């Protein structure tokens, strides 16, 4: 499959909730991951507060994870040690705790050590820049830093720095990644990503490398952006590394001003459409740039996020239907598997 393509990690998302898309529940997909990938990354299950019950600490489900995939071919990618959605915030990482900056020291500390020798890499920070479209409290910006509260807590963005140095402190063999999305458009964030990440190696932390989500749609941004997006941070160091962390593709683009070009109905891309021609290109051309842009040292890997379609966070977005992933709803590889394929073999 995929990964015997490749010298650098070829991974996926994978479910670990219940319902369909559950890997430990569905052989059909603990198949495919098998046949086809060499590292998992959690979907959910390794967010903060899935690190805790109630005030204490619980590794049960994660490490269950963690070890059936040291048990099936899997290295993991950990995502993530720190990251500010209130969703998946545990309870001490709160403005009215006093205790938060020995919690915040407590929580990285245990995770990453935890972990040590299991997991092989780790987005140790996620998310740290501002985002318009992710700001529902309507906060803004502070010099293109999201103000989450990690950063009010810090009253700066010093806490990216002293999560990078615990978690080599704690585990001094994982790769240590910052992660983030939007930065391959080249625009307002990738600038606020080289700041962030200039002012880590000025400070001399030790971050490993950049983690670029990728979740883009067919046609947007363009593949140049992309591309030079991720020179500008590959020229920031001579031994950064780069990962692609969520890539998933789109065909519909509800922010392109023309609402007449989508597919507006689940049957449209069940068989063939020029969504899923466009798809197989577009994964091509991404996986094309990556690789001559990223010097072979330096490709930390190229993950998908999730196995099938009705898998994903983005089968429905904007009410409307997507086909974003590698395999389709019955779990036969579509057009994006080849264009991957061609990609990884020149
Ligand atoms: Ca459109």
């Amino acid at each position: 499959g995929l990964a015997s393509l490749a010298d650098f990690p070829i991974g996926v998302a994978v479910a670990a909730s219940g319902g369909n898309a559950d890997i430990f529940t569905s052989s059909a997909r603990q198949n495919i991951v098998r046949a086809e990938f060499n590292q998992i990354t959690a979907e959910n299950i390794m967010k903060m507060s899935y690190m805790y019950s109630g005030s204490n600490f619980s590794f049960t489900n994660s490490d269950r994870l963690v070890s059936w995939a040291a048990q099936n071919g899997q290295t993991v990618h950990g995502h993530t040690l720190v990251w500010h959605p209130s969703y998946q915030l545990p309870n001490w990482a709160s403005d009215s705790n006093a205790n938060f900056r020995q919690d915040f020291a407590r929580h990285i500390d245990t995770v990453a050590a935890h972990f040590a020798g299991q997991v092989k890499s780790w987005d140790v920070v996620n998310e740290a820049l501002f985002d318009s479209a992710d700001d529902p409290d309507g906060r803004g910006s502070a010099n293109g830093y999201r103000q989450s509260v990690f950063y009010r807590q810090f009253g700066g963005p010093e806490y990216i720095d002293e999560a990078f140095r615990r978690a080599r402190a704690a585990d001094p063999t994982a790769e240590l990644y910052y992660n983030d999305f939007n930065t391959e458009e080249n625009g307002a964030k990738t600038t606020a990503l080289v700041n962030l990440v200039q002012r880590l190696l000025n400070n001399g932390v030790p971050i490993d490398g950049v983690g670029f989500q990728m979740h883009v749609m067919n046609d947007y941004p363009s593949i140049a952006n992309i591309r030079q997006a991720m020179q500008k941070i590959v020229a920031l160091s001579p031994t950064l590394k780069i990962k692609i962390t969520e890539l998933d593709v789109r065909l519909n683009n509800p922010y392109d001003g023309n609402s007449s070009n989508e597919y507006t109905n689940r049957n449209d891309c069940a068989v063939s459409c020029a969504g899923l021609d466009r798809q197989k290109a577009r994964y091509k051309e991404i996986v094309q740039a990556y690789l001559e842009v990223v010097p072979p040292g330096r490709r930390g890997g190229i993950t998908v996020w999730g196995i099938a379609d009705p898998d994903s966070w983005l089968y429905t977005h904007q009410n409307l239907p997507d086909w974003p992933l590698l395999f389709n709803d019955n779990l036969q590889p579509k057009p994006a598997y080849q264009g991957v394929v061609e990609a990884l073999s020149g």
